[PDB]
């Protein structure tokens, strides 16, 4: 059914064969004119490349991309409208047309045969389960080191036309962000790929033209996938499904998925005495809330890390159309290469818990901080003490490797570090988790109907929970503090 419905929307939107039927809006002639520049800027490098052209249309782009790429493929369903497009560029010797559905089970791509695969409005007009399959087939096409573009309408229409039935999906950019970052092939020889992320924002000529920032476009190149990704699909389906991150994030504050939200932030970051242009690297940087306060309030560049693909698709969402200096990457903290000497300041805040070998990390924060930089660092711990059963079943089912609080400091001299301030803050931590426990079970109607009973169960069950294990002698929170000299 869904190929139908998208299909007779195109029939009826195509009938007319002009640039202002396809484009559904009544300044359709001034928005070509500015965006179509804009969008083409936005591409990859292609001269002399092999280039596949999803949804071509009657040809906007077609007949440009043929005066750069080597060889061009240009794609329609909708064979009117791929025949115009034929009658106007056919003279390019080096472009081939195809009437076809980028969702049949019989189109046939070479895989590892292309070096760019763009499209300009497309996925919105397919399923979600249709969006990940292509997703899935693009990355193969594509050759190592290759990109994808796409750019669609999300959260709303964005054309003014009258139009009697419209089957267009409106989704938001962390769906996208999301299905393509969880791609992953592997080719006959066993070697990984994924795509990397490089770049996501929205198109200029509507923010000037229509107000908004919906209009968004991706750039992903295909890239070598060594690592492992059994735990960060532990992270994404289990503690940091999306429900978890949202709900978390209703617990702790907007834009935070730990303790104390941004008032822990200000008070934490205060301490890094943080200059203009400085840069700081933010491990865990969740949903990007401490990203942005750092950037915003202190005009730091901040590159933000996060194992979690659900995390970053929400930040990415999130970042659309700021004018702070924040880059966010999905990647693992402990696989991760930077250069020796790239940071000011080295920022986590509840993320080390989840590392098993945290000698090996902090090693690496001390060659990746620059000389004079410091490391900031909030962290699950416990009591020297032994754990009680029902802690041990807490800290198993979370999969945390957690330390006593002077241990903790110790790896870090240990790593080089100089100056070391380790503080056991349970106390502030607890006053915390009241707070934030209260206010969840005052809002427990509103509570429950954004998300669920069992939600606000689970919330409340394990606030009142670490209350116990914190009152207890048992579970810690500590601030960690260092320079490197
Ligand atoms: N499943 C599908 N397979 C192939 N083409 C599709 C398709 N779904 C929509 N299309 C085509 O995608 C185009 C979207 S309109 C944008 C056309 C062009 N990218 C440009 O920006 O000018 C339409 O021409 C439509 O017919
Ligand atoms: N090996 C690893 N590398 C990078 N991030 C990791 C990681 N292991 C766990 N994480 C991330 O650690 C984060 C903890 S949640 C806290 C996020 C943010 N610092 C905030 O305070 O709001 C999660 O988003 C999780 O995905
Ligand atoms: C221009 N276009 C019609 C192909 C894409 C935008 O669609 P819409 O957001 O107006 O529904
Ligand atoms: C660890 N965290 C603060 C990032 C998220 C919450 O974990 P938990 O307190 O539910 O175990």
């Amino acid at each position: 059914e869904e190929r139908d419905i998208q299909k007779n929307y195109w029939i009826e939107h195509s009938a007319d064969l002009t640039v202002e039927a396809m484009m559904l809006d009544s300044r359709a002639s001034d928005l070509d004119k500015e965006e179509r520049p804009e969008v083409l800027s936005l591409l990859p490098p292609y001269e002399g490349k092999s280039v596949l052209e999803l949804g071509a249309g009657i040809g906007r782009f077609t007949g440009e991309l043929a005066q750069k790429a080597g060889e061009l493929i240009a794609l329609d369903f909708i064979d009117n409208v791929i025949k115009k497009n034929e009658s106007i560029n056919g003279h390019y010797k080096n472009v081939k047309f195809m009437c076809a559905d980028v969702t049949s089970p019989d189109l046939k791509i070479t895989d590892g045969s292309l070096d760019l695969i763009f499209s300009n409005w497309l996925l919105m007009y397919l399923s979600d389960k249709e969006v990940e399959l292509l997703a899935e087939r693009m990355v193969g096409w594509i050759k190592v080191g290759g990109y994808i573009f796409f750019r669609e309408s999300c959260f709303h229409q964005s054309g003014d036309s009258k139009r009697k039935s419209n089957p267009t999906h409106y989704r938001e950019p962390r769906f996208y962000s999301k299905v393509f970052q969880e791609c992953q092939t592997r080719d006959a020889a066993g070697n990984s790929f994924e795509l990397s992320m490089i770049g996501c924002k929205c198109i200029g000529a509507y923010v000037k033209n229509k107000k908004n920032q919906n209009q968004i476009c991706w750039i992903w190149q295909k890239v070598s996938s060594e690592n492992d990704r059994g735990f960060q699909r532990f992270l994404d389906n289990v503690q940091y499904k999306s429900s978890g991150i949202l709900r978390y994030e209703r617990v702790f504050g907007q834009g935070f998925v730990s303790t104390g939200g941004l008032e822990t932030t200000k008070e934490f970051v205060e301490k890094m005495n943080l200059k203009p242009g400085q840069k700081v690297l933010d491990v865990g940087c969740g949903i990007g809330g401490g990203d942005f306060y750092m950037a915003e309030k202190f005009d730091v560049h901040v590159v933000g890390i996060d194992l979690s693909v659900n995390m970053i698709s929400f930040a990415l969402e999130r970042a659309i159309g700021l004018s702070c200096s924040v880059e966010f990457e999905v990647a693992d903290c402990t696989t991760k290469h930077y250069p020796d000497n790239s940071f000011d300041v080295i920022y986590s805040r509840d993320t080390i818990l989840h590392i098993q070998d945290k000698p090996a990390l902090f090693r690496t924060f001390f060659k990746w901080l620059k000389p004079g930089g410091k490391v900031l660092i909030s962290d699950y711990c416990r009591s020297p003490k032994t754990p009680s059963a029902e802690f041990s079943e807490y800290i198993k089912q979370r999969g945390y490797d957690l330390h006593d609080v002077q241990a903790y400091g110790q790896m870090l001299k240990d790593a080089g570090f100089t100056d070391v301030i380790a503080e056991d803050r349970t106390d502030q931590f607890m006053q915390v988790l009241k707070r934030e426990l209260d206010r969840v079970e005052k809002e427990k109607e509103k509570f429950i109907s954004d998300f669920s009973k069992e939600d606000y169960d689970d919330i409340v069950g394990g606030w009142k929970s670490k209350l116990e294990r914190c009152a207890s002698d048992e579970q810690k929170w500590g601030l960690f503090i260092a320079n490197k000299n």
